């Protein structure tokens, strides 16, 4: 049972396929079309049905050539409004009939972000994207909004001709729009059953350029030779993908890269991955965030979190891959360090929420919450530990990997449960279950706060960064003469950034300090995105007045929810800075993601 969804469940219908004719209008910021359902009874005898609907204008509903009766329950706030349909004749167990739905969305669809031309970079086009996950799809077309059910679907897409629309599916072909040839209609297939929430639009001035044997990169023209570039990897990361997971079903895998408003690191958009500008670096160094991406194709995109309360095994076993993989590629010990780095990332959470917060939990009752509002890093971090710790206690990687692959091909095109993931766990590993036994299932699955037990790493890459985090938070005045920029010279962009989150964790440290090591470091020259995200948080916390505009300057020239909302935080809690936090956001709040809107909104209690 679906507690986000309001549509009927899994058990009485379910949709099978979603055929999309609709046009994207700039002018008013509208998708106007029609959803045409094909779905499957589930029961005898059956009547009606619900879908999940959000600031949808409902035009009509067709089904057998004829308008139907149909109506709006009222607003639940941000589950939206959910449509009750009267079917024109009872239907019997596995009868299939076709719904066409003809809506328009609203401009403040909350699954949408229309750009100005401004706000993009040739600055003649406008711009749209959308991101569905988790329960944002109802705000484009009515579904039945719940990873409890897979669909597939083709669409047709009408856009201004001078654009070029992409979906989460494989491209089939362009032409003139025959009602209007100021137009051009884009097609796409996606023949492989998804969640709702991998359905994926973008509109706009695009460019590709090929990567390798099954990768388009797509920008808009001006970033799209540093996105070849920095991308570069991600053939060689599908190869090793497809080892520990198995075959990659889904045809092509491309990338798009969104302008700097886009809410996330990346999202698993089946055929269609988008990912940040900000992963940018020059260098390749943010790669992880591809290798995760990819990793969906298996642990997500097939194996499917049945309801939001299960989200961890989505995100813990992707974050279990991308780390296989970035350990292929760089090494055990570079697999190790990055682990270590999570449960870093996981006491800060636990911290910030309190240990005994119900958002620590792994496995979460969602009733009643909204899923935007209860992400962070927990059901990543704390997933993640889970599987380290089963792995290091049923012999080792390659046995674990073992049981990955075969959970995946087990649970492929299925949507499970946690009590289904172990239940396999406890199947596959028959010859250990007294090992299994004495793990308190109990503590890690429903309990908050840190885990019970911290698994083993390896510590040699990870040294170097304590060590210099040690000299500067126990250094006095009389210490600051003999920090050089020569302590920076055997440490790679990862380990600049693991000694900052190590100092961080401390923060604050002493003004002086933080001004000798600009002094030396010169981390303000530094445009690697998560280097400059916590060198500038450490700034403010340590209430340094000169790091206030550079600050207010990336929270709002870049929305990556990841570093835009705690950099307005930080400058909020600052005396010097509340104020221009505060005006900056409201200035802002009109042309922001409407998501990250909401959400820095609250953080800064306003509105
Ligand atoms: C390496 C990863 C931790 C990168 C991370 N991206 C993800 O976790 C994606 O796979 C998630 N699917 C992003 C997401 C989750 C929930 C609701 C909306 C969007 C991100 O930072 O955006
Ligand atoms: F959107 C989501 C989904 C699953 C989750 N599990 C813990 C927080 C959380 C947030
Ligand atoms: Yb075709
Ligand atoms: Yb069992
Ligand atoms: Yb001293
Ligand atoms: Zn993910």
């Amino acid at each position: 049972v679906d507690t986000c969804s309001l549509a009927s469940p899994a058990s009485v219908c379910r949709t099978k396929h979603l055929h999309l004719r609709c046009s994207v209008d700039f002018t008013r910021r509208t998708l106007t079309g029609t959803a045409a359902l094909t779905v499957q009874s589930q029961e005898d005898n059956l009547r009606s049905l619900v879908l999940d609907t959000k600031d949808l204008t409902i035009e009509k509903v067709v089904i057998n050539g004829q308008e139907v009766k149909y109506a709006l329950g009222e607003r639940q706030s941000y589950k939206g409004s959910p449509m009750e349909i009267s079917l024109p004749i009872a239907l019997s167990k596995n009868q299939e009939i076709v719904i066409e739905i003809s809506f328009e969305t609203s401009p403040k669809s909350s699954a949408l972000q229309w750009l100005t031309p401004e706000q993009t970079s040739g600055k003649e086009h406008p711009y749209l994207f959308s991101q569905c996950q988790a329960i944002h799809c109802r705000a484009i077309l009515p579904c039945q909004d719940t990873p409890s059910v897979k669909l597939t679907y083709t669409a047709e897409v009408s856009v201004p001709k001078e654009l070029v629309a992409l979906m989460s599916a494989i491209r089939d072909g362009e032409t003139p729009d025959p009602e209007d040839p100021s137009r051009k209609i884009y097609k796409f297939i996606q023949k492989v059953p998804i969640p709702c929430y991998l359905i994926a639009l973008v509109v706009g001035a695009l460019e590709s350029r090929q990567i390798g044997p099954r990768t388009l990169v797509w920008s808009e023209k001006e970033q799209v030779e540093k996105s070849a570039y920095e991308f570069s990897e991600t053939e060689s990361m599908l190869k090793i993908a497809e080892d520990l997971g198995g075959p990659y079903v889904w045809g092509q895998y491309d990338l798009l890269v969104l302008p700097p408003s886009f809410p996330y690191g990346g999202m698993e958009n089946p055929c269609l991955t988008f990912v940040t500008p900000t992963l940018l670096a020059g260098d390749k160094s943010l790669s992880n965030v591809i290798a995760h991406e990819i990793s969906h194709s298996w642990t997500g995109n097939l194996v499917t979190n049945k309801t939001w309360d299960h989200f961890w095994l989505n995100e813990g076993h992707t974050v279990y891959l991308e780390r296989h993989i970035c350990g292929r590629l760089f090494g055990e010990k570079f697999r190790h360090f990055n682990a270590l780095g999570g449960w870093g990332e996981l006491q800060n959470s636990v911290k910030t929420f309190g240990e005994t917060h119900p958002f620590t939990k792994l496995v979460v009752d969602l009733t009643d919450i909204d899923p935007d509002v209860a992400y962070s890093s927990v059901p990543y971090e704390k997933g993640f530990a889970l599987l380290f710790y089963l792995e290091q206690l049923l012999g080792g990687p390659e046995i674990f990997l073992g049981f990955l692959k075969a959970y995946v091909e087990k649970f492929s095109y299925k949507s499970i449960t946690t009590d289904d993931w172990k239940d396999f766990l406890y199947s596959y590993f028959k010859d250990k279950v007294d090992v299994l036994n004495q793990v308190d299932w109990n503590a890690w699955l429903y309990s908050p706060g840190l885990p019970p037990i911290k698994p083993n790493y390896d510590m040699t890459l990870t040294n170097a960064c304590i060590a210099l985090s040690q000299r500067w938070i126990t250094a006095k005045e009389d210490d600051l003469n003999s920090f050089n920029a020569t302590d920076l010279k055997d440490l790679s962009s990862h380990q600049l950034n693991e000694f900052l989150a190590q100092t961080l964790q401390r923060a604050p440290l002493p003004l002086g300090h933080i001004k000798r090591m600009q002094e030396v470091y010169n981390f303000n020259a530094i445009n690697n995105s998560e280097i400059r995200f916590r060198w500038l948080r450490l700034c403010i916390q340590s209430k340094w007045e000169d790091a206030i505009p550079l600050a207010l300057k990336m929270a709002t020239e870049q929305g990556r929810m990841k570093f835009t909302r705690p950099l307005f935080k930080d400058l909020a809690a600052f005396d010097k800075s509340h104020d221009q936090a505060v005006r900056t956001y409201q200035e802002h709040k009109a042309s922001m993601h409407p998501v990250t809107a909401m959400l820095v909104g609250k953080d800064l209690k306003v509105d």
